[PDB]
């Protein structure tokens, strides 16, 4: 997957969250997102294609998908223990990290 | 994943292949949408709620899917041997079973 | 496991689902009953031991098992999400299936 | 592999089938005509080639593998009991479903 | 499963393995009478809650269990080796352990 | 681990179990002490080291570790179900199981 | 393997891990008479054929199994920590447990 | 696992390794650690929950146990070539990391 | 492997992947390069090992391995969609981030 | 599969991959003719069943195996890699090794 | 396992073989047997300690070991087809290779 | 891997054996070779390039590798024991067989 197939994968199983009413389909969600961001903080933004690996831009933008994948896995950690409502918050939670990467980066 | 969560992974990947330039990103697509139609072959259809499991349209619905899951399968074949733009093209045919089961039961 | 041994396993699990309290209880119950139904599929039963293989009646006994695959699938989704009573009165539907076949070929 | 090769590799199994004296070369024999038969219900047949995938022909072309499909599974069933006579006359009724679909689609 | 589902799953593999014709089903019928007495050794009796889980008792109840999972495990080698009478032979005795933890907890 | 270990495990999650709000935690606690019970009931206690390995002494010793893992299984069953405060009323009930086994050889 | 089958290999292991220079060496003679324990435990002495499986001698026979197995595993508990000569000095002294059951059911 | 049962395993483990004679014991303490450790970093502590996902806080938070983890790897690696004394010196140079976690965040 | 020796490693197979014909040789090197950073990143390197593990320098060491096992990643990327060319173009461009990380503290 | 089952194996896959137009199926050709050579090497032909096994025509005939069980790996190491037209001279040039023992064996 | 213990396993597993009355003992027996054997290929028997790595003598050493896993290969190939005696008698012409090893080098 | 790379590797190996101090450096390192050498065997040296395959200078190029793996396997043999010494003197050894093939084909 490129990085915007993942982006979509993100958006589309955030979506499935929300929706959902029971854990086993908010734990599949967030683990085909834990996918999508596994594949994806390799990536190089078309906004970051002239700066080096090296530079604090390109770092933070790492930095920003390992602070994504914590809260991912705090969400499945609630998923994967039944309280649907508390995991769905979580998620909700997740979007200030997809918001603060977005206005820098994309 | 319900139905139509489904139905939009199956059309997420069609445009997924579509614009790929090579075949390990077709395989990839091909593969989710064998999972898609997989989780979906067992569904009944809303407009097909009222009508016996037994009744020829829920036959004829998923007799629809394995005709699907078959074509799938055969650009899946096409893919895994680096034929690219022949799993595409195996990918543009398969919108015709997606649109017959369509005008009937969507 | 004959045909008859797996009927009977068909059935011991319908009143395992009726009588369950929890949806692990259920899962488990389906999930015997997929390996019951798929073993079962490829079976002769003894009023069509006389028959072609490629006959009518073999087809059509044939497809009256993928039909019974098929809901079992759609209860065992409803159970791995921890929805006992609708898991419940999914599989209580499943003997419409049950008894179109014993109709024709019991 | 192509539809021929898997053809080729169905027969020659067949074969090894009637030479056999034992269950376990009988075993080895179905479950690679089980692999062939997966991999070729997808194909599309010489004769078939310009009729639509939801055309009756196609689906009875699909229709034949599972046909097919389920009767190699009852002769792995017998052959996993140690009945070898009962397996190699189960494999000697399988040839109708060859021979039938042979007759309109080869 | 509860303790009487087990008991029916030991009660129907008895039945099925007395009717068997070759090793293939007596063994995965024992191998179901072991996962059965395995999951009902630690469970508690009806006519043994009104006692603490030390009395001897609820010991000799977990003791009878660990004497019927050796005469399956008896039986289950003979059937590994093709010994079918033997193993049918090897069934219908543990029948006396059934009956000796029945006229006494049950 | 040695016996010391384990028997520190227990108690651990015997205070887990206890403030537990949901029935994968619980599980997890039961899992890591049957995994506890299960490595030290061969071991030999400091007070009966002097003692060959026959005696009723260490017989009792490991009938007591036999008794507690059959209390375990039972709370993880129950767990497994998802009846958290059944698995917690169980879990309280096998203290009386530690005591018993702790004013003899302890 | 036989009861006597598996008392060879009892025997068998025994010396290897007397002569043994190393830890990696007597965990695998432990491990194969772990291996073997397990297959007999459940076989019938030819000295107590003539007798129900409940009985207290087929009682105290497993009896014995399951006291092997204990001091068996504490041995094999010192040798994967790397104490040769503690698991070594644990190796002969179990040879106490097999004169044990032997000046009295064989 | 929550936090508090994570960080109470983190400490059991410390003093497993201080008072081990083997490297063995060691190695299987400090993967419980690795355990421990992967499942907190993702958690939030009482003194942060106030706070903002990508704050510095919590930024800094988890980037504390991205060191933790390190330094645990380096300890196995001694661990598991036997370099029992240099594992435990590893190990106990780890709570300098423990300490300046506590002093902001405990 | 100590550092020098997955340093020696990152090297070679920066070789094998510049003069490579084929993808496959380049996924093969880069996963090799993969396991060598992931032994790498826990080290300490010699002109570090009297500053803490808080230290500036120890987190800023640990962020170059992660800024390179990315960089790594996505050539692997590249080289898992045959894109051999770029896969190499982007190899050659890993050089940047091992300089970086060499001016500072090789 | 007996020793001529192996050997029109080996046959029939050498014609496949002349035929080819991918790596694909090459490859796969070229795994199957390795599972042939590894079940055919430790059988003796006709014309040699009255030799010792000690003798020279016998370790002749198993060495013969091996250099084309290399050869095959050869062949393999190319396919591996895409190129499937040099994978497809190597098949070719393993005929010189088939003759050959023919000429001495057949 | 040292060489001497894997002879001694050896021998064990031939009257193993011969008094052996079902397939499943002979092919377990047999399967030692290749365990016992691939460990000893590489071994360095006494009477060549004195003796180069590349000498005729240790390549011979060597070479008589291909020739016993290849008879054994050829012997499980019967035993797993369920032909008891035509195994046993295999096994029995398996000691014209021991011997001509025995005669050189023990 | 080419033969060079494969080369390259074994020899890295064999200097990370000498250097070290542990059993597991030397497992890992001769685990590694063992690879190296089961990549290499089918390669054609460019000395050998116009022999045919079944010449004795070939079939001496394959033998000089089995020979290599059989003392490979021998030196994992005693590492795996933890006889790091010995593992050392076993690995130094192999020279031989390095040099002995490099004089004749390198
Ligand atoms: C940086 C660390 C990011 C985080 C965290 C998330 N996203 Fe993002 N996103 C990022 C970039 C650099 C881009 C631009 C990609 C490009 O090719 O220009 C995007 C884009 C998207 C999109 C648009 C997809 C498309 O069709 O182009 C979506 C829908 C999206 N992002 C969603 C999304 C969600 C839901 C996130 C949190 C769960 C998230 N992103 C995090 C960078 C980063
Ligand atoms: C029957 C055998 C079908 C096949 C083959 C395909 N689809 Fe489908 N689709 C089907 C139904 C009954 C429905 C309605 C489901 C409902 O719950 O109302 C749909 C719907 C869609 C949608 C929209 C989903 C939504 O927003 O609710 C899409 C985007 C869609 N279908 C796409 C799609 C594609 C791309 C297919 C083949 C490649 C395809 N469908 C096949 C039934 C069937
Ligand atoms: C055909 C496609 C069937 C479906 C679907 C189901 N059943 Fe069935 N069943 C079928 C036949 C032809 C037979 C008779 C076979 C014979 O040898 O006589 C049966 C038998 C049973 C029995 C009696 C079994 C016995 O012990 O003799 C039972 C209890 C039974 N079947 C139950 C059952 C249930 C609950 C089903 C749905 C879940 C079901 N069957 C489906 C054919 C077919
Ligand atoms: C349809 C559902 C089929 C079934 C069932 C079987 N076969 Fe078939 N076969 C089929 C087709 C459409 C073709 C023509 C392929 C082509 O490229 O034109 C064939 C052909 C064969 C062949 C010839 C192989 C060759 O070298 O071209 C053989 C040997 C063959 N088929 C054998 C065979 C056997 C033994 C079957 C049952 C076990 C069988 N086929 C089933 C279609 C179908
Ligand atoms: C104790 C050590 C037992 C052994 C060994 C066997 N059985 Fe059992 N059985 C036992 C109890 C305590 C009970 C009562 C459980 C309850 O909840 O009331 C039973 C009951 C049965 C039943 C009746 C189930 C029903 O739904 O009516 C059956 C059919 C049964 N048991 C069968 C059975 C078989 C076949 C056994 C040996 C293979 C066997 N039991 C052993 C206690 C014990
Ligand atoms: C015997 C059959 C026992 C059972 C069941 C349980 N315990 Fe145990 N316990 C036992 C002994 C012989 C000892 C002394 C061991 C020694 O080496 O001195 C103990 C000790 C404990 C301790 C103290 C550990 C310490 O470091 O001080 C605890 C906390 C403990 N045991 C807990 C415990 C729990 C929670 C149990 C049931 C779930 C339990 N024990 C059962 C013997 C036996
Ligand atoms: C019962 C609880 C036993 C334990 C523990 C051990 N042995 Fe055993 N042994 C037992 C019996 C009933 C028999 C007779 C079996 C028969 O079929 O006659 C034996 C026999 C042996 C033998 C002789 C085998 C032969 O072929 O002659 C040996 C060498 C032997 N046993 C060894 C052995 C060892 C080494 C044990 C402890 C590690 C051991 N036995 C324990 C009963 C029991
Ligand atoms: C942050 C990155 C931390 C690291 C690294 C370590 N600890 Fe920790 N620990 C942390 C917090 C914020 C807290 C308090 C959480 C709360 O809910 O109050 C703790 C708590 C502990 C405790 C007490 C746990 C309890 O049972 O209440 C202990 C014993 C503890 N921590 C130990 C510990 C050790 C040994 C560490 C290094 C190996 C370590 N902690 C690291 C935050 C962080
Ligand atoms: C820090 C984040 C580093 C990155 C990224 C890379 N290297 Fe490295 N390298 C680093 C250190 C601290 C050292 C010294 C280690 C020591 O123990 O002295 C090195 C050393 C090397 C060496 C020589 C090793 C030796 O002979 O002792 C080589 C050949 C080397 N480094 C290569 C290398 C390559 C090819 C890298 C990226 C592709 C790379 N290094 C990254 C620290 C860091
Ligand atoms: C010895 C080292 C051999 C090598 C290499 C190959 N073959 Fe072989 N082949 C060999 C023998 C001893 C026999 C006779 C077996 C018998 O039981 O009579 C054969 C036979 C064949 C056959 C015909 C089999 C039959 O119909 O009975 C074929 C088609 C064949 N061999 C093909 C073949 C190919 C394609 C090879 C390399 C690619 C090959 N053989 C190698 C011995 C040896
Ligand atoms: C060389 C290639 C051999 C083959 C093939 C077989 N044996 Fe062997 N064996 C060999 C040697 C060099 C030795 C002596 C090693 C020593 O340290 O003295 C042996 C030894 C035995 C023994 C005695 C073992 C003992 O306990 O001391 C036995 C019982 C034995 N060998 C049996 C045996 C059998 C049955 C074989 C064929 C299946 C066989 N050996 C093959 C060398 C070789
Ligand atoms: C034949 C059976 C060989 C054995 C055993 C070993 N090596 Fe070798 N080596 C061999 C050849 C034919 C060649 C030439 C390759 C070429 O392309 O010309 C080599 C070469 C090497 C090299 C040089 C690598 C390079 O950069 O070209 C090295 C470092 C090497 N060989 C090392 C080596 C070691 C350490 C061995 C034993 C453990 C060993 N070789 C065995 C053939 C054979
Ligand atoms: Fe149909
Ligand atoms: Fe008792
Ligand atoms: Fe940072
Ligand atoms: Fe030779
Ligand atoms: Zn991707
Ligand atoms: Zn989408
Ligand atoms: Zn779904
Ligand atoms: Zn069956
Ligand atoms: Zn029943
Ligand atoms: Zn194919
Ligand atoms: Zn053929
Ligand atoms: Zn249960
Ligand atoms: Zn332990
Ligand atoms: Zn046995
Ligand atoms: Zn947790
Ligand atoms: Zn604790
Ligand atoms: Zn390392
Ligand atoms: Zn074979
Ligand atoms: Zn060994
Ligand atoms: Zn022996
Ligand atoms: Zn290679
Ligand atoms: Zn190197």
């Amino acid at each position: 997957a490129d990085l915007e197939d993942n982006m979509h994968t993100l958006n589309d199983n955030l979506k499935v969250i929300e929706k959902a009413d029971n854990a086993t389909t908010v734990k599949d969600a967030l683990t085909k997102m834990q996918a999508a961001a596994q594949d994806a903080w390799s990536a190089t933004p078309p906004k970051l294609e002239d700066k080096s690996p090296d530079s604090p831009e390109m770092s933070d933008f790492r930095c920003g998908f390992w602070e994504l994948i914590g809260q991912i896995n705090a969400a499945l950690h609630l998923a994967k223990q039944g309280k649907v409502k508390e995991a769905q918050a979580a998620a909700e939670q997740l979007k200030t990290t997809c918001n603060a990467c977005h206005q820098k980066y994309r």
